[PDB]
C-alpha cells in the first residue's frame, strides 16, 4: 500500500503505529484532522488478514469520525485507532496499559473510547495511563445508558423528516416499521407509542418481537416482510446495508430514518432513493447520540445537557434538507457537504489570535 | 541483625529508621518494592520483644504487601510501618504528628492506613502533616464499610474454585462449612444463601451462631468438629494456621476459600493440600477486597467501582488454577508467581519515556 | 513492506507519518527506544523514488541513534526523521511549521536537529512551534561549532586507539593516513599536527589536499591508494564502507579510526579486520563527539562541559577493547553489547517509583 | 547494634537504608538534626568490615554535621551518607543513578556533596535524578576551589586565635609549625608568608617539604619532632588525634590552629590543654570554611560572598573564647554551647506560623 | 497604657491597628501566639470607653482564644479582632470591606468569624475580600446550626465529671440543675431525658419554662431558687459569674458541667470548689464545641466529622482531672496546663524540616 498517497488524497494529518513486543502491542492510531478540536474516535480490536487491512479500515474509520463529529455539531476531530489482534485470546493488561502511554504521548490530539472488541474494562486500563479516553466516569457509568440517548436523537430526528415528507412532526397517526428490536429500538418504539403512532415491527428474536408487542402492542411482521409493509415510515435498526436492490423498490414508506450504521449498500443505492423522492435521514447524522453522549463527559457529565446536545440533531437533519435543494443533491450527499462547510466555516470564524485559547479539553 | 543482607536477599529498596524522643517514637518503614507504583501498607503498634524482632515484622510484611498488592490487579508496590510500643499504653498525638511528618518526607514513596494497634484517629493525626494516608475520607467513611467488599471478594474468589473443582461457579446446591462468624463471615453466609447453598456454621461466640442459625437456616456445628464436617467447600474464616497436621486429614471437603490470613501453618501443608487434590484458593488473593477497598480511595472513593475491583478476584483465582498446572506446582506457590509475573510484564510494557506519566497519586 | 514485522523484530516503539497537503510535507519519524530518556535524532531532508525507501531509512537510522546516544554515555533515546523531498528545490516555510506543530504534539518523546538536507534556518522555523529540537541556541551558534567537537572526538579515541595496538597512548613519531579532509577532518588533523605526528593525506577535492600539505607537511597521495600505504594508522573521514573486500587486505595499518560513518561494508568486515589483528574503533561511537555536542545544549550550553563529556570517548572506546577480550568478540561487537548493558542496568536500578522524577527535558 | 538507642541518646531523626541489588548499592543515609534546614552533609564511599562499623560512622558523621553548620552560622542542619563499597574498585553509573532518586524521594531533607571516595563526577551523576546535591554548579567549578577558601578560613580564624593569646592579633614576626602540607596547607603558608610570619614545616611528603621551603623561606623539620619545635603556634593540617598524651607535654606553642578534623585524641586532651593554658581554636568551627563554600551555591554561588561568609569565622573564635571565661569550660566544650545555643534561639525566634515561609532551598 | 510592656509579659507576637478615615473603621487585631497555627478569633464591635479599653479588651481575649483552641485540640493560635463602634449605628459596607483587605493583608496569619456585635452579612462582606473568615459556607449555613454541636460536647463532657464524681458516665438516674433554657440548654436536656436523666430547670423566660417542662416532664423552679436545689449535677447555661460567694455555699450538687462562658466570678471561686470537693469542668474547655464546629469549616464542612471532633471534649476533661491531681491543682488550674503542654509537646515533634509542610489552611 501507499500510505502518503492516501494520506495526501483526503489530507490525513497522521498515521501511528505502536508497538509493544513484550505485550504483543499492535496498533494503528489515524488522525485524520483536528481542524475542529481533538480526534475523537473508538479502539476497535480485530484479527486482520492483512496489515495493509488494518491500516486501510483505520484510514477509512477516523475520516468517518471528522465527518460524523462535525455534523453533529461537536468541537472534535476524526480519528481512530485499530488494534490488530483476536479479542477474544490476545487481550493482556501490558498491552492496554503500553497503548495507554501512546496516547497520553499524543498529549491530546485524540481521545479515545470503547468500540468493537474493547471494553469499558479495557478503557479503564488505558484510562491509568491517560485521561484521553471517554466514556469511564462514574457519573456518565451511572446515568449515562448510552441506549436511550441515541434512540431520542433518532427519534427526533424522525420528527424532521416526517415534517419534510409529510409537512409536519408529529407522528401522531403515522405508521412506523421498526427493523430490530434491540435496546435501541425498545426506545425508540416508546417515543413513538407515547406520541400516537402505529408500530409494526420485526426481529430475528421472537423474545424481542413479544416485549414490543405486548408493550406497545406492535404488529409483528416477519423479518423478510418488513420491507413490503404499508407504513409512512421505515427505521431500519438493525445491520446495515438493508438499503438495497431487492429492498428498495418494495419500499411502501416514503421516509426512512432508523438508528442502524451504513443503511446503504451502495452510493447509487442512495441517489436510487433520491430518485424515487423517498426522503432518506443519513444514518450517520441521525444515528450520532451516541458520540455526542460520550462528548459530554468531557464537559462533566450532565444527561440532561447531553439529551439537549442530541436535541440539534432535528437542525442537522432539516438543514440537510435544506442543502439538498440548494444544490439538487441527494441526502447522503448534501450530509457530507453540511459537515465540511462546518469545518471550513467554524475555522474561519476562530482565527482571531488568543493567548488563552479555551478548548474541549477543560484541564485534562 | 544484618541488615543488608536481608535486604540484598529480597532486595528490599529502603529501611527507615523514625525517632522522636519528645513524643517517645520509635518506628520502622519499610519499602519492598515500588516498581509497580507507591508502596501501600499499613501501620501496625506493638510492643516488642527485641529491636530486631521489629524490624524483621516491618521487612517480612512489607513484602508480603507486595505480593498482595499486585496479586490484587492494584498499581501499588509493598511496604509496612512498625511502630514499637504499648497501643493501650504509650500512644499520644504527638507521636502520630510526626510520623506524618516523616511520610510527607517520603514524599509519596508511601502510603499508611490503620492496621493493628492503630485507629482512625491515629490516622487522623497523621493527616493533618500529609495526604499519603487512606481510609480516613468522608466518603469512605459513610458508605466504605471494608466487611462487605471483603466478602464480596471472598464469595467472588470461591466461585471460582467450585468451577476448578466441581466444574461449574454455581454455589447452588454445594454445602459449606463456615468457620467464624465475624463480620465478613456474616456477609459470606449471606450471599450463600441468597445464591441457594447450603450452612454448616461455627464459632465461639453463641449468639453469632444464633444470628446466624436464625438467618440463614444454618446447622451450627462445634468447634472442633467444624473440620470433620461433610461437605463441599470448607471457609476459614476466623484465625489462621487453621489447616494443618491435625485437620487437614480430617478435611472432607473438596474446596478451601475463606477469609482468614495465613491458613496454612506452614508450605509443607499447602503441598499437602495438593497432593490430597484439595482446591486450595490462596488466602492472600482471595481475602484481598479490603485493601482493594482502601486503595480505590486514592482515587476518590466509589463503592460501587471498589466492587467492580474486586470483582477481579475471580479473574486472579482462575488464572492461579492456570498456572498451577502451567508448571504442575500447587495454588500456593502460582499465587506468588502470578503476582511475580505481574510485576515483570507491567514494568516491561511501561518503559517507554513521558514526559508526565501519569499515576495513582492524583495530585496528593 | 511488512511494518509491524519489522517494528517487532527489533522492538520499536513508534512509527509517525506526518502529512499536510497545502504545505507539501511528507515525514516519518521513527522512534526506536525510548528507555533511557527522549529520543534525540536530526531530521534529514532527501529524495525517495520509493516510500518503503524512506520508511526503511527512518527504522534504520533511528536504531543506529539508540546505540549511538547509550553508548555515547547520554540519557536519550533513539529516534529519527524523514522528510521525502528534494532539499534543494522542495523547501518552503509552511512544511517546518507544520512539522514543528507535529513535534510539539509528540510532548518530548522527540527531540529534533539538523541533519543532510536541513539547515540551521529549517530548525528555527521548526522552533517556532516547538522547543524540542537542538542545535539552535544562540550560545550554541556563539561556542559550538560542530566540527571542532567531532574532530576532539575521533582524536581522543584515536589516542585510547594507539594503546592497545601501539603500547602507549601517545601519537607521537606515528604516521597517519588520512582519507577525506573535509572540516572534521582539518582540525583532526591540526591536534594530529600539533603532537608530532605525520600525515599521508588524500581527497577529491585540490584546494582542501593543497591547504592540509600547506598548513602541516603533509604527503599528498592518489585518491585510490591510500588503503595500501605503510601507516601506523587509518583515518576514514570521508565516505561509508571503505571497509570492504578489496581495500581490508589492501591495508597495512593496525588500527583504524576516522570520522566517517557506516565505515564497514558489511559486518563480514568487521568479523575480518578481527582475525587480522587491525584494532577497528567502531566509527559510531568514536564519531559521536557531535550528538554529545548537541545534547549539552539541553542543559544550557557549556562548550567546557561539552568538551569534557566528549573526552570520555577515549575510556569507551578503551571499554570496548575489555570487552572484547571478555567474550572474544570483534571491536564492532563489542560496541553493539557496551550500549545495549547499558541500557538495561541503568533502567533496571531506576524502577524505584517517585512522584518528581527528573529528566534531560529540563522544563522544555 | 541497637539503633533505637543510640538514635534515642541523641534524638536522630531518621536513618535510611537504601540498597539496589542490580547496582550493588548499600548506603546509609543519617539524618541527626533538621531544626535549622534541610540536613546538608558529604557522601562517603568506603569499605566496611561490619555494617555496625558504617552504621555507626554515618550517625557519628551526621552529629557532627549538625554542629558544624549551626556553628557556622548556616542555616542547615546535619546529615550524612555512607556508602559501603571500595572506591577504588566498585563504583559504577548505576548504583549513583540509584542513590540520586533515592535522594530526590527524601524531598529537600537532604542535601549531599563530595566526601571521602567520592568525585565531582559522582555527584554529577547524582545530580541527574535530583537538584538535591551540592558542589556541582559550573560557577562553583569555575571559583569555589575548596581549598583557597577552606585555608582563608583557618587564617582569620588564626588571628582571631592570636588576639587572645599573643594580645594583639597581627601574624607578624610570628613562628608557626605547619604540621601537613597538602593543599589547603600550602595556601595557609602562603597567606602566612605575605604577613611577615616565619614558618617551621614538616610533613611526609618530600616534594611537598621543598616547595614551602623554596617558595616561602621554611625550615623542614622532622616529621616526629614538630611537637617539640619552640614555636609560637601550632597549625595541625594533616591527620587527627594529633593531640593526645605525649604530644601534649611535648608541646611549647601557645595556640593551637589548623584544618585537620578531630585533632584531639579525647575530651580528656581538650580537657589538659586547657588547664596547660594553650589556646585552642575548635577544629570544627575554624576549619569550617568548606562547607560555607559548598552550602553559598544554594544561593547561587558567589566567591565574594561566600568568602565573606567564611570571615566569621573570625568572630565565632573570638565568641568561643568569651563562652570559655562565662562558665569556665575548655575551648572544646564552648563550641558545642555556642552550636546548641544558636539552635535553641533561632528556633524559638521561627515559631511564628506562614503560610509561605522562606527557606534555603530557594525552590530547589 | 504600656503596649509592649504588656505584650512581652506574655509574649504576644503582634497588634495590628487598621483604620480607613473614609469608613470610620477602627480596629484592632491581636494575635496572641500561632505557634500552634493560625490564628482564629472572632470580630467583636462594640462602643467603648477609653482606646485603652478597646486595645485591653483585644489582648485579653486573643490570649484567652490561645487557650480555648488549643485545650479543643485543635490545631489554630488565638487571636480576636475589636472593632470600636456602636453595632446598631455605625455598621457600613465600606467598613467591612476595608477590614477584609486588611486581613486579606495579614495572609493567613489570622481567621475571623463573627461575635458580639457583627453578623453573617457581615461576615459576608468581609468574605468578599478574603478567605480568612469562617462560619460562612453555604455547607455550614445548610448543616451547621451551631447549638446542637456546642450541646453535644457539654454533654459529653458531663459524662466525663460524672465518671469522675460518682464513678460512672451513666447519667441514668442522675439530677440535673438546668440554669437557662436556650437553644443549646434545650437540646443538652433532649441529651438528657434520652438518657434517663431527671430534669430540674429555670429560665428568667416562662415560655422556655414550658416547652422544656411540656417536652422533657421537667420540674421548673424559680431562678434563684436554682443554687439549692438537690440534685447531681448544677449546668449553668446561662450568663456567667454564676459561680459566687452567694451561690457557692448554696450548692447541693457534687459536679459543675455548663455552657455558660467564664462561670466563676474570680479564680478564688475556683479554689473554693476544689476546697469543698466539687468536680469542676471547666467552662472553655466544656463549652467548646463552637469553636470546633466553625473550625471544621476550614475543612471543608462535614457535620459528621465535627461531632466527632467535639467528642474528644470527653478526653479533655478527663485529662484535666488527671493533671489535677498530678499537681494537685484545682481542674480550672490544671485546665490551663493542659493547654499549655499541649503547645509546647505539639510543637517540639514539630521541629523537622519539610519543604511542603501541610497546614489547616487548606489551599486558602
Amino acid at each position: 500500500m501507499e500510505i502518503f498517497k492516501y494520506m495526501e488524497k483526503y489530507d490525513y494529518e497522521q498515521l501511528v503505529f505502536c508497538q509493544d513486543e513484550a505485550s504483543g502491542l499492535k496498533a494503528v492510531i489515524a488522525i485524520h484532522d483536528t481542524t475542529l478540536g481533538p480526534a475523537l474516535g473508538g479502539a476497535r480490536m480485530w484479527t486482520y488478514n492483512a496489515e495493509e487491512e488494518a491500516i486501510e479500515d483505520a484510514l477509512r474509520l477516523a475520516r468517518g469520525m471528522t465527518y460524523k463529529n462535525a455534523a453533529a455539531g461537536l468541537n472534535l476531530g476524526g480519528g481512530k485507532t485499530v488494534i490488530i489482534g483476536d479479542p477474544f485470546a490476545d487481550k493482556n493488561e501490558d498491552m492496554f496499559r503500553a497503548l495507554g502511554r501512546f496516547i497520553q504521548g499524543l498529549n491530546g490530539r485524540y481521545i479515545t473510547a470503547e468500540d468493537v472488541g474493547t471494553t469499558v474494562d479495557d478503557m479503564d486500563l488505558i484510562h491509568q495511563e491517560t485521561d484521553y479516553v471517554t466514556g469511564i466516569s462514574p457519573a456518565f457509568g451511572s446515568s449515562g445508558n448510552p441506549s436511550p440517548v441515541t434512540a431520542y436523537g433518532v427519534y427526533r430526528g424522525m420528527k424532521a423528516a416526517a415534517k419534510e415528507a409529510f409537512g409536519s412532526d408529529s407522528l401522531e397517526g403515522l405508521a412506523v416499521s421498526v427493523q430490530g428490536l434491540g435496546n435501541v429500538a425498545k426506545a425508540l418504539c416508546k417515543k413513538l407509542n407515547t406520541e400516537g403512532a402505529k408500530l409494526v415491527v420485526t426481529d430475528v428474536n421472537k423474545a424481542a418481537v413479544s416485549a414490543a408487542v405486548a408493550e406497545e402492542g406492535a404488529d409483528a411482521v416477519a423479518p423478510n416482510a418488513i420491507y413490503g409493509v404499508t407504513c409512512d415510515i421505515f427505521a431500519p435498526c438493525a445491520l446495515g446495508a438493508v438499503l438495497n436492490d431487492f429492498t428498495i423498490p418494495q419500499l411502501k414508506a416514503k421516509v426512512i430514518a432508523g438508528s442502524a450504521d451504513n443503511q446503504l449498500k451502495d452510493p447509487r443505492h442512495g441517489k436510487y432513493l433520491h430518485e424515487l423522492g423517498i426522503v432518506y435521514a443519513p444514518d450517520y447524522v441521525i444515528n450520532a447520540g451516541g458520540v455526542i453522549n460520550v462528548a459530554d463527559e468531557l464537559y462533566g457529565y450532565n444527561r440532561t445537557r447531553a439529551m439537549k446536545r442530541v436535541d440539534g440533531i432535528y437542525d442537522s437533519i432539516e438543514k440537510i434538507f435544506a442543502i439538498s435543494k440548494r444544490d439538487g443533491v441527494p441526502s447522503y450527499v448534501a450530509a457530507d457537504r453540511m459537515a465540511e462547510e462546518r469545518i471550513a466555516k467554524v475555522a474561519k470564524a476562530r482565527s482571531q489570535f488568543l493567548q488563552d485559547q479555551r478548548n474541549i479539553l477543560n484541564g485534562r
